[PDB]
């Protein structure tokens, strides 16, 4: 690592992702390789989710990534702002197709169909459908590995309800979840909210949404998103089914539908990465301790101290710890120290000659630096120990981090003040959409956007206080994004 | 339930089957087809074992990009251009024409391989073992089939580079078996393992591997899984050299192979095991093993019904079978039978007022229909005792069926004439290309080779010739009529 974060983000960006061995450029724009130490996380995150909304009785699938032309334009399910990002198989060969065949971008015009057939009464539901896909977005914004990238990761659910009581409880359900994914899993921060109408999803009820901060650039970044369509989409897409018991009227489904991504590691990476490299949370490493070992001496010596490493590889596995020994006879122990570090596992684990006479070994914290000399009998409780105390740090550091950089402004000309400082800002808020519009460009005379209206803000309106437009309806945060 | 059947329809038979199993729903695009969660939760499986497996020989999972850029692509031929109208081209995002078209991945190799070249560049940095789970599309001109044959489908591709053949060369067999066990121990589908001849076999490669199975109801075998040692014909293509360890300023080409597996498994086992009633599953890929069903209908009663279902059914989880008590009201007990049926579910477990009183209930495997009563002391041993026969059962029959259509034949006209019965045969090949083309189409319909087997039925009596006539017999080879 040669660039510094605090002075060129772009650069240091680049440069650990890379160094890390997490993301490979490829020659498509905006579109980049996951390698295996990027993509562990990924599973760590899908691992993890999946066995959480599977508790909640969904089940995964997995639909076509065609969407055909008359499907995808049939409904108003999506506003035609987002026609230029939709990328069109136009020929197989040189043969043109009759109709051009559109890539995913989202699922809904491809299963809302299926859920029209598969509804025919009461009995049909709910259901709940989840796949974890690709899907190509042909973003105009500025495209970053992980942040924005043309096709990415992902996971969405679709479910569709008899009542509406049952819709919104999924709903915040799901919004808990995915703030159990950035704060017990990636130690980030995050905070709740509902969309404003401007940035809400056009064809939705309601928007809900998890909001991250990224300190380095003062720009907040949507970690997720969980919508209760109500029955905007089952009417469109004929979702009926005719209670018996109520005869004479339909019976719209309330739909829902929830997505996260590979954006997960991104803002991973920029929240807890240091000048040092990757920093991964202990939660999602696949490697939480490297063994290395040290001082090189006998051949049956050597022997010797790779079956001490091997053996602490062995009590570690037994605890649930993972662990890599990086016995490799190619490079030395400073290079491995380097290259780990920069890879951001948790633990080094260091034991040379004199250590495995001694019955102790070191410890390194990647998030500290600290070194520890530990008895070689206490190798479980004390790296397991101080494994639970990374993430704990990690948590803490970036929570302490938020808490300083969200502050509440009542006027715009604090409001313009404390954003400038690189901070998000909670300030009374009008709701209209014109007055969104007007904060954005009178914020770069680099605009301020609405991130989410908090479900618990800062602080409470105080009655008949008015917007830093129109009365102020709620609290809501605003700041540059991602 | 079922209308269809399969031995005289079998075309509208698979489509009954697939979608009254709620395994797959059909789509506008031709070719391409809904995963449901009842057929999803098939693949799921196999991805736990397979990805288990080659976890264990060192073998890192991955994402690389579905776009190929146009250059890379054309870069070498990485297949003969023959292979081209198979490729999906993306031209324009919204109205606007992209300035180079890019293609839709038919297979990773010229996305992979421009990544391994610059990940080569000392001995040390060999071997690199990836893996990826992805989609894939192929514009397949053949009639597009549920799990078959279709336009997008699922797989993973491992492709892995080894700094000598020996290593690479040991992958290609181990790869393979795993491909054999998942057919064989978790689909209970027997295979030949086998590599494909000159014609058949991937031009980009050196040799090609492969398991073939034979779907009956068809008379015709399927490749269930495809292991290539690739040699150096794509190091040498991307430049992926390392530099020689003994010889100054002399580079190595790197060893790869690749391979690959795809969801046409769940097809070939719908072929192989499914029957007039519907799905049977093989246990051990069944997502539900058991489906325990009440029967029989005071509300004192049921109280005590359902009460010893759930209690039935905490017991089985307590064995970790996978077990689901189908306690809804909505629906009488034998739309559930038929139900649970089409789905193919392993063992259904009946439970009455008659036999909770006995203290006792019935079994009902879905392979043979056998009702068996069971004393309910006994259900944890008993019902996976039954879960293991059914599994060993549809392999044994499968396999004597597989045992009954693969024989040996040494003249062009005995070989016809098997052929025409409806079977695969091995025959005294001379593996010429020419000789291939005329068993082609003089048996046209016609029959193409499947594999060289590793194990043929016969040794090769010596001096025996083809069965074209100019040239003598290098080998044994499978030859059938082909999906
Ligand atoms: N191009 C992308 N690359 C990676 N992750 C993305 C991308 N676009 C969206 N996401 C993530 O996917 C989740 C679901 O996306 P959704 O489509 O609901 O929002 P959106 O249109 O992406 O929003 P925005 O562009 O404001 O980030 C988002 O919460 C976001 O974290
Ligand atoms: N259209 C398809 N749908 C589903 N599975 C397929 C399809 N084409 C190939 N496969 C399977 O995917 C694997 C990938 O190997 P490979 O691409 O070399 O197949 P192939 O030689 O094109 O197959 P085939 O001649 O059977 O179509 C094969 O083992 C085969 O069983
Ligand atoms: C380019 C584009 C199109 Br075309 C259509 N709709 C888009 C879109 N970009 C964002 N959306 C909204 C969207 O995807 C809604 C939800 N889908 C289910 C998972 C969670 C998602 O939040
Ligand atoms: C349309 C097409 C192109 Br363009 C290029 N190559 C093709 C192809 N159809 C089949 N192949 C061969 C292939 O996929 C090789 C291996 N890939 C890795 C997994 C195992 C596979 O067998
Ligand atoms: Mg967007
Ligand atoms: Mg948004
Ligand atoms: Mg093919
Ligand atoms: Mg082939
Ligand atoms: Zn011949």
């Amino acid at each position: 690592l040669e660039a510094k974060k605090e002075e060129n983000l772009a650069d240091w960006y680049s440069q650990v992702i890379t160094k890390s061995e997490m993301i490979e450029y490829h020659d498509i724009s905006g579109c980049y390789i996951l390698r295996p130490w990027a993509y562990a996380i990924w599973e760590a995150i899908k691992d993890f989710f999946d066995a959480e909304i599977k508790k909640l009785g969904v089940e995964n699938c997995y639909f076509p990534m065609f969407v055909s032309q008359s499907a995808l334009e049939k409904e108003k399910t999506h506003v035609a702002d987002f026609a230029p990002e939709v990328a069109w198989v136009t020929r197989s060969g040189k043969t043109e197709l009759a109709e051009p065949i559109a890539i995913r971008p989202t699922s809904e015009t491809v299963m809302y169909p299926a859920y029209a057939k598969w509804v025919q009464s009461h009995r049909d539901l709910p259901i709940k459908l989840n796949q974890w896909c690709n899907v190509v977005r042909w973003e105009f914004k500025h495209p970053q590995p992980f942040l924005r990238t043309r096709e990415f990761l992902w996971q969405e659910g679709h479910s569709a309800f008899a009542t509406m009581e049952e819709a919104a409880e999924e709903v915040l359900q799901i919004l808990d979840l995915y703030a159990q994914v950035y704060e017990e899993l990636l130690a980030i921060p995050v905070v709740k909210g509902r969309k404003t109408e401007k940035e809400k999803f056009a064809g939705g009820d309601y928007t809900t949404t998890i909001e991250a901060f990224i300190s380095a650039s003062g720009r907040a970044i949507q970690g997720g998103t969980s919508h209760h369509l109500g029955q905007n989409f089952s009417k469109m897409f004929e979702i009926v089914f005719e209670d018996p018991k109520i005869p004479g009227e339909k019976q719209f489904a309330y739909q829902n539908s929830w997505g996260l991504t590979t954006r997960t590691i991104g803002v991973m990476t920029m929240v807890h990465g240091d000048n040092m490299g990757l920093v991964l949370p202990p939660r999602v490493a696949c490697v939480q301790v490297v063994i290395i070992p040290c001082g090189i001496l006998s051949e049956e010596d050597k022997e010797a101290l790779i079956a001490k490493c091997n053996d602490y590889r062995r009590r570690l596995l037994s605890v649930n710890i993972r662990v890599r020994a990086d016995l490799r006879d190619n490079y030395s122990p400073g290079w491995k120290f380097n290259h780990w570090e920069l890879k951001g596992v948790p633990i080094r684990l260091e034991v040379g000659p004199r250590d495995m006479k001694s019955c102790q070994f070191v410890a390194v914290r990647r998030d500290t630096g600290e070194k520890l000399t530990v008895a070689e009998n206490e190798a479980e409780t004390k790296l397991q120990a101080i494994l639970e105390d990374i993430q704990v740090t990690l948590f803490t550091r970036a929570s302490e981090d938020l808490k300083t950089h969200m502050v509440v402004a009542n006027t715009m000309e604090d409001f313009q003040k404390i954003l400038d400082s690189g901070k998000i800002v909670q300030i009374p808020f009008c709701g209209e959409i014109d007055c969104e519009d007007w904060i954005k460009k009178t914020t770069a005379r680099m605009g301020a956007k609405s991130l989410c209206i908090p479900f618990k803000p800062l602080c409470e309106l105080q009655p008949g206080a008015k917007c830093v437009c129109n009365p102020a309806k709620y609290y809501t945060l605003f700041g540059r994004s991602y």
